């Protein structure tokens, strides 16, 4: 959840937003080990439930998330009940477990194909236009992360609103992402730098990925 | 619905079977004027009812059609749901009005493309992965017609198979078609030559349309 005052100015100015749980699990081996096990379900569903609380009057936000890359645990498919009985007016999205698990009610993958299949085993990112048709689905599709814009990049950025504009129950997605996490650094004059992971002493670092 | 003994063969071969109704009524206008007109329905029904009363008993057809091109009236409604009442063993499918109608099991439209839509008023030809994701829609799509083998053709014929290949609910099409119909004429030698529409004194006529 983001400064309160966000919300504010996207009610005033006019954007849609996706207020989102701080609940990432990255890490985890599996990714969903803290997710599924009961024994963190009540530290996940205080940053579930006290969003819901602080946020549910800004018409801005028109979709509640559950958080972010913490796989699929039973603890979603909580969350996910819990919101859709406290707050019937918003969809409940969430991308961890394949995109298109019991806790989203939105198809809502990162970094899935316009066309081509990419079929990970056990959570598959499909072609968006392939997703939306597999047998059972009915759900609409909108990428949580795509176009993952890492310095010289946003290559075949047209194919997805292509596809967007070509296909109904594709409703667009969310480019990763707004703005570079550089820092400023200073050298022996007093000039200003942008420095990025590994330049504060920092390790292990995953470097300019935070560009 | 063909000569008996084709039905036999296609049991002891091994060929799965579309049996159809001899109802198309394409010169109508509109192509449904007949098959909306409840005074056609007794001479209709006739038609389904003989046709699935003679083979119902063969496993090579698994499926019963309506009939071809004579748009969608009320009485293929009818029609359709005494064969469902008769017979739950096998789908039935039928392309008129449209290729999606109340009157079909499949999704069977004739030459819709791969990627591009086609979108004519009333009875559109979407591309048949979109076609498969429309808001609602479950069935699958099976093309009753597509690449259209005349003369030097079936250009584009490798991009129907990657997307059935690769999108489950395509579940494949029938070539159009099988044997061109050409006719063995005469002339003042005795030569043995192949005629097309026109060639015969008929007019108004189609000429190579038949091939
Ligand atoms: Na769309
Ligand atoms: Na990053
Ligand atoms: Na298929
Ligand atoms: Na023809």
């Amino acid at each position: 959840p983001n400064h309160p005052l966000w919300y504010t100015l996207c009610d005033r100015y006019g954007l849609y937003v996706v207020d989102e749980a701080n609940i990432e699990t990255h890490g985890m081996v599996p990714m969903n080990r803290l997710t599924d096990d009961p024994r963190w379900l009540p530290a996940m569903s205080e940053r579930v439930t006290r969003m819901v609380q602080r946020d549910r009057n800004h018409p801005s936000v028109i979709i509640w998330s559950l958080g972010n890359e913490s796989g699929h645990g039973a603890n979603h498919d909580a969350l996910y009940r819990w919101i859709k009985s406290v707050d019937p007016s918003r969809p409940v999205q969430y991308e961890g477990g394949g995109a298109d698990t019991t806790a989203t009610d939105i198809i809502c993958p990162m970094y899935a194909r316009v066309d081509e299949d990419q079929p990970f085993p056990a959570v598959p990112k499909w072609s968006i236009k392939k997703w939306l048709s597999l047998p059972g689905e009915t759900r609409p599709l909108i990428l949580c992360e795509y176009a993952h814009a890492m310095g010289n990049s946003l290559g075949g950025f047209a194919k997805y609103w292509q596809a967007f504009r070509q296909y109904p129950r594709l409703q667009g997605g969310f480019v990763w992402d707004w703005v570079d996490q550089s820092l400023i650094k200073y050298d022996e004059n007093g000039n200003p730098w942008s420095a990025y992971g590994g330049d504060f002493g920092d390790t292990p670092n995953d470097r300019q990925f935070c560009m």
